[PDB]
């Protein structure tokens, strides 16, 4: 289990309108959450099956 599925959600510094998949380790689950384009941190899918091979 990488560490980066610790990290918490975060949009990021940039200025588009787009959506991705975090890990909320809380939650036990693979969830979806606002992304601008740039920044943020490691935890941050395109695709949720990603998100679970890794993290769940």
């Amino acid at each position: 289990r990488p560490s980066l599925c610790d990290l918490p959600a975060d949009s990021g510094s940039g200025t588009k309108a787009e959506k991705r998949i975090y890990y909320n380790s809380a939650r036990k689950q693979c969830l979806r959450f606002d992304y601008t384009g740039q920044g943020g941190n490691e935890n941050n899918f395109r695709r949720t099956y990603d998100c679970q091979r890794t993290c769940l």
